[PDB]
């Protein structure tokens, strides 16, 4: 064996730090600006980064020459140098006409609190009832949230932002919004969702049931209502219940507990719309499966049990809290709608 | 643009993190002792982990999912689930009969002080003379070395690994040592690289010239005698020179200091043996352009100015510190043994 070709591996560390790196410094938008399709030099890109430091562009294209030889960044190498552009991923960087990307997201889960926390994730495998970010942190990840303001704003920007996405890719294919009168949505993050929702369908009366610290960091988005309350201890009476991104962050013990408040809260016409990333059977190099596994790990280093789920396990779910039916709408690389029937 | 193709970057995050866990756990080991070619279920690793833990499995295999859907670990999904084997890369994860693999180097540059300093490379772009470690931890890394134990002995480990690879690989290729009497390696580590030379040369008397705190950390090799210094003030006298992964530790002033202090210390016709990895004129997707870029960010976020570089460079520092004649030894994937005339 050449040990030389396991050294490559301090890569993996090295390329996530270069991407939050080149997102802080607005590398994907002035790309953008010059054209979707555009390649730039480092020193076209520094032109519009406020520094004075001459250096700037060569430690830039330090940085970029790693983001693009691994394919985060489109490269062409010319005489004078590298020219870089997006990728199907890194277009995804760039604000939308609503102000609106991933990068939110990505700052999130690359935060401090949350890699910190990752050096903890063997944990798991070592003793049994051990949270990783618990052990970190000294406190479970929702209650760290209430405590600190940063982290509070960091995370509901990351769901808000990760929400008008979702959302932007649901209403292309799932039609079973449009019939509903009243929606609550539990654990609704800052309220994007059912702002999204109203946005699309106006009739629709939104409550968005959230823990204090969450409502009061959240917008007076119109049509949403903004109640406080625990999903353990109850939900409010509702004629149909969203549940988005919710159920992924609990044991199963913990998620038929909110599914059972759920069904308690519902008329026997009633439906719980549950949005998630479904974990496929089958695990290969692919974006669905990457799509599942990459919220896995997260709900691994910093929730109580959560996990992602499979179609089997969510039917499972479902009629383990008395819903008689499960109806499942693929979306997009991943992403479902499920109705839970009672 | 399907905006959900951008969610999947933070899988960049999580790979690295799974992979430390794993090298935690021992992971690769206990695959490796089952036969190079096995595959073994998330239960059949767990056996030969110390837990109690009855979820480990289960734990286990969300870990190494991710490393399988990334190529790290083959996986092959069987009637009881997932099994997991070995890759070329990940083989290098497995001591050899010596005890000897990436692991400290993989363990290094994952370290909580390294990637704490990795927040802040965008300073690098942002303003002159900004070193991230140093805003991060108040110091430079090598004096910080000097008050961290645990970062002295895990860097002086990774060092010393990374050692005993290059020169197992080296001693194939070059034949350059046979011909030395007396060698001084300057910025040498606890020695390792002097230990395999001495010990392929034993002629050869090997002194190793270092910082106190390097010196102290280090073992009892037989045959290497230690002498502390600083080697900005003048290092000391030899017949010959070796220069391992220092120059591309600091920036081309510094490094031609050092040189020129190399220079003094020389006979005429002495020559500075020099081994780094050498970053190719145009990158390719070739393992000598991921090996140069991955030490180049590290260098980025720790060191003072450093940086890889070309055949170019290097002969231009040679040229500017007084040598006459540059020769140039491919090694293996970009490790190059470089010599400086006089
Ligand atoms: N006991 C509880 N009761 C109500 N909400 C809770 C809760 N515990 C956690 N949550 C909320 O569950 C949310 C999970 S993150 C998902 C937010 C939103 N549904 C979205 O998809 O973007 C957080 O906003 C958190 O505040
Ligand atoms: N001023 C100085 N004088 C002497 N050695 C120094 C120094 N500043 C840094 N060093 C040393 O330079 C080394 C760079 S790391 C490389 C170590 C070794 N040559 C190897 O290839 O494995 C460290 O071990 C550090 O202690
Ligand atoms: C495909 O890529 C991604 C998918 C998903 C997430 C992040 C990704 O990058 C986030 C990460 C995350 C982290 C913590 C949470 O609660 C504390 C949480 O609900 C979520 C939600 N999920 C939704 C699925
Ligand atoms: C191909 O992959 C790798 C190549 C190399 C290194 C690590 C890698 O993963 C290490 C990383 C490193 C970090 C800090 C140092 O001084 C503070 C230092 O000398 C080195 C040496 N280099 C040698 C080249």
């Amino acid at each position: 064996v050449n040990y030389l070709s396991g050294l490559g591996l301090s890569r993996l560390i090295c390329l996530p730090m270069a991407l939050r790196a080149a997102i802080e410094l607005n590398v994907f938008e002035i790309i953008f600006q010059a054209g979707p399709e555009a390649q730039l030099s480092p020193a076209e890109i520094v032109a519009k980064i406020p520094t004075k430091n001459p250096n700037a562009a060569i430690a830039l294209d330090r940085i970029l020459r790693m983001l693009g030889a691994s394919s985060i960044l489109s490269v062409t190498t010319m005489k004078d140098g590298r020219v870089y552009g997006l990728t199907e991923e890194s277009r995804c960087l760039v604000a939308d006409k609503n102000g609106v990307s991933v990068v939110p997201m990505l700052l999130f889960t690359s935060d401090k609190a949350v890699v910190e926390s990752f050096y903890n994730i063997k944990d798991v495998v070592l003793e049994e009832g051990v949270i990783p970010f618990d052990r970190t942190h000294g406190m479970d990840f929702f209650a760290y949230a209430g405590k600190e303001q940063s982290v509070n704003k960091s995370f509901n920007q990351a769901m808000g932002a990760g929400s008008t996405i979702a959302f932007d890719e649901v209403f292309k294919v799932y039609k079973g919004f449009h019939d509903l009168k009243e929606l609550v949505d539990v654990g609704g993050g800052i309220g994007t969702s059912l702002s999204n929702i109203i946005s699309k369908y106006p009739h629709i009366k939104g409550i968005n049931f959230e823990l204090p610290h969450v409502i009061a960091d959240a917008p007076n988005y119109p049509g949403v209502e903004h109640i406080a309350g625990n999903m353990f201890e109850g939900v409010p009476n509702a004629q149909n219940i969203l549940l988005k991104w919710v159920l992924h962050d609990w044991d199963d013990e913990r998620s038929i507990k909110i599914l059972q408040n759920c069904w308690k809260a519902l008329p026997e016409g009633g439906t719980v719309i549950v949005v998630e990333f479904v974990l496929p059977q089958i695990l290969g190099n692919n974006a669905e499966s990457f799509n599942a596994l990459t919220p896995d790990l997260l709900m691994m280093t910093l929730n109580p049990g959560g996990k992602e789920r499979t179609t089997t396990e969510f039917d499972g779910l479902a009629k383990a809290a008395g819903f008689a039916e499960t109806k499942f709408f693929p979306i997009s690389q991943g992403l479902h709608v499920m109705e839970f029937h009672k």
